This record gives C-alpha cells, structure tokens and sequence, in this order.
RNA sequence: AUCGCUUCUCGGCCUUUUGGCUAAGAUCAAGUGUAGUAUCUGUUCUUAUCAUUAAUAUCGUCCUCUACCGAGGACAAUAUUAA
C-alpha cells in the first residue's frame, strides 16, 4: 500500500519534480517514469513509492485532483 | 338468418393399387455336428443436479501509424470497504 499511481503529468514534469511535490508527505524510496524512447518523453504517468503506507495514504488524500505544472493530476494506490 | 374459427360425424375421388407368358412353369421334409452369437436372467448398488455486495482508478493477443522499439484503440478479470 506504499506504491501510488500518479497520472496527468505535463511534459515538463520529471522525477525531480515528483520527488519535490511528494516528499512533504514523507520519505520516498523510489520513483519510476515509463519512457517512450522514440520520443524520449514520458507517457504522462509515474509510480511513486513511499517508505510508509500511512504517508502514501496522506499523499493520496491531498494530491489527488490537485494541480501540478498547471494541470490536474490523478493519484491513487497503484495496486 | 348471415360471416369467420374450433371439435365431432358423413358422402364423393380414393385402377393412387396387385405391371407379362407356359407343362398351377416344375418340385416339396430332416438331422449331423460345432462353435459362435444372441438373449435372458439375475447380481449389484438410484433419486438429484454444485459451488457476498456497493463505489472509485488502471501481462498476453489483434488492428493502425512512424523510425525490433514507441504511441493510440478494443477484448480477457483485479483491488478496496462492509454481514
């Protein structure tokens, strides 16, 4: 319950932006962003893994439907 | 009384049906064996079909485009809560 799906990411968003946006909720152990090597850009989503499930939970509550780089993002348990 | 439907009864067609001939064309009794096949009689096991819900989000195959890779679409159940 530590891994979150994060969608609706603008092109300018990268692993650094994600780390900065989610670290306020707790320490993070991993951030994965699937890439399209033909374009070299991400596909609009990523997975953020928190150290603690309780922190992942607080992040879902405060970040789902929040704004990042001008647009609304979607956040929920990945699985 | 008339029209339509249904049940029952009955008449008509029913050669639609017996498609040649001769010396009725001729003739006229029975088990011997086996194995093999078929039928019947019992000996044995018949009563029923089996297995939570609500809400939210999203590896394999097929098609298309671009240069094995990437993107998009569709299909195949998954997760959480509560008795």
């Amino acid at each position: 319950k530590r891994v979150l799906y994060v969608g609706g990411l603008a092109e300018e968003v990268d692993d650094k932006v994600l780390h900065a946006a989610f670290i306020p909720f707790g320490d993070i152990t991993d951030i994965q962003i699937p890439l399209d090597y033909e374009t070299e850009k991400h596909r609009g989503f990523a997975f953020v893994e928190f150290e603690l499930a309780e922190d992942a939970a607080a992040a879902i509550d405060n970040m789902n439907e929040s704004e990042l780089f001008g647009r609304t993002i979607r956040v929920n348990l990945a699985k």
